[PDB]
């Protein structure tokens, strides 16, 4: 800037010397694109806003809803960076908002990329453990954990975007335009700049393609294949006369706990004074909070041994165990009350249409982006690709942004419960005016 020089890579040094029009500082404005992205910015913000409200405040909080919630939060952040990308187009393709903002704005785009990929993998593996490890799932699939998993994924997402925040720099074009783009040589360049430019620009493109696209889709496909075969296998068994009403990761070792239950003085008589059905609900508690924890329930165990079911339930509903993970505790409590196994219904899964649509959208929108970015890495050696990447790369990036505008629509189209609770709240907002204004 102020009598400072910086070494640039051939790709950017050429993008800098690219003469738009004829060396005259006059900027052409594609008014069509500006309105498109600007409208997109509006839609994306409003759409993911209402989705966060419906799922968040007007919907029964489950584990699956927790994935959709974070997935729409990322799309909201993308929708929030999109306005600044429209200004970049209105100015005439130039970054006029200092250097430090060129990093944050860009990182936001990459943050939603890693986050969306990680969450979709989590949704897949969740659906897989739901089918392949039913016993372990009904004792540990709690919305509390789902929330904790999302935070770890966000931290991992914020971590893989750190490199992109660092190497984002503002490069001045000859047009008077200011670019906001990679600056591989911004810090500790190598004695062989041609190597560092090729090396780093290729490492970023591949790691991004693996962690944020290839691996997610691999996990997604693998998970889908595993559940598909298990359901094929479960259907075969059901059509046989095997309906009598019946440690390693994601375990299911019943014999192990029964030997610890009988080894505990407080639990042995309660486990002996129980029918077959209520003995299983007691083992489920041990799986969830251990024998040391279930033994803490001094007054409530007394009720179970004495067949005082309804009275025991009141006590458990007052416990922290019920007030932190109610769904799994309600399952165990009611099982003691009724003495049947209906609470563990295990009816078919929901949100299959939703998860399928979002995965398809994720694949089509981010697929093209990663294709051109890798060509960019290969275009260092092969200059013939550079002009194709120059013009073709900005279009695939706008595609990725529009994914955050389509996901909210896919949510509603493929889930009646979603559209239904949106209308009811949309009517309450249009029904207070009518009655006794
Ligand atoms: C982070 C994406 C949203 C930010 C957009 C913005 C303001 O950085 C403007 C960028 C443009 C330039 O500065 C030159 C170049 O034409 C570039 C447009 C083409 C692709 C976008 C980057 C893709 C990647 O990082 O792999
Ligand atoms: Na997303």
């Amino acid at each position: 800037a102020n009598a400072t020089l910086k070494p640039l890579c051939p790709i950017l040094e050429q993008m800098s010397r690219l003469q738009s029009h004829s060396a005259t500082s006059i900027r052409y404005i594609d008014h069509a694109a500006v309105l498109l992205h600007g409208l997109a910015s509006l839609l994306g913000l409003v759409e993911n806003g209402v989705i966060l409200f419906v799922v968040g405040c007007r919907m029964r909080q489950t584990v699956v809803t927790t994935w959709v919630l974070h997935l729409a939060l990322s799309d909201l952040l993308a929708s929030a960076s999109l306005p600044f990308f429209t200004y970049f187009l209105a100015v005439g393709h130039s970054w006029e908002l200092g250097t430090t903002f060129c990093k944050l704005h860009s990182s936001i785009f990459f943050l939603n990329m890693f986050a969306s990929g990680f969450l979709l993998s989590a949704i897949s593996l969740d659906r897989c453990l739901q089918v392949v490890r039913p016993v372990w799932a009904q004792n540990h699939r709690t919305v509390a954990a789902a929330h904790k998993v999302c935070l770890v994924l966000w931290a991992l997402a914020v971590l893989n975007t750190v490199p992109y925040f660092v190497f984002r720099d503002t490069i001045s074009r000859l047009d008077g335009r200011i670019m906001c783009y990679y600056n591989v040589l911004l810090l500790n360049p190598g004695p062989d700049r041609d190597a560092t430019c090729n090396s780093r620009q290729a490492a970023l493109a591949v790691s991004k393609f693996l962690l944020a696209f290839l691996v997610p889709l691999a996990i997604i496909a693998s998970s889908h294949a595993a559940v598909s075969l298990r359901l094929q296998h479960r259907a075969d068994l059901g059509l046989q006369h095997r309906n009598i009403f019946e440690e390693k990761l994601f375990n299911q070792d019943v014999d192990a706990a029964v030997r610890g239950i009988l080894r505990n003085a407080k639990l042995k008589p309660v486990y002996d004074s129980l029918d077959a059905v209520r003995r299983a609900a007691l083992i489920n508690m041990v799986f969830q909070m251990g024998e040391t924890g279930v033994a803490g329930f001094t007054n409530s165990l007394r009720m179970l041994q004495q067949k005082r079911w309804d009275e025991a339930a009141v006590n458990l509903a007052k416990s922290r165990w019920y007030n932190q993970t109610p769904n799994r505790a309600k399952r165990v409590i009611t099982t003691f009350r009724t003495g049947t196994w209906d609470a563990y219904r295990r009816r078919p899964g929901r949100f299959v249409r939703l998860v399928a649509a979002v995965v398809a959208a994720f694949a089509l929108c981010w697929g093209p982006y990663h294709v051109f970015s890798l060509l960019e890495a290969r275009a260092h050696a092969n200059p013939g690709l550079r002009p194709l990447v120059w013009r073709g790369l900005p279009f695939v990036t706008s595609l990725a942004f529009f994914n955050s505008v389509a996901n909210p629509v896919l949510y509603v189209l493929t889930c009646p419960d979603m559209l239904r609770k949106l209308r009811r709240s949309l009517r309450t907002v249009l029904e207070s005016v009518l009655v006794d204004d």
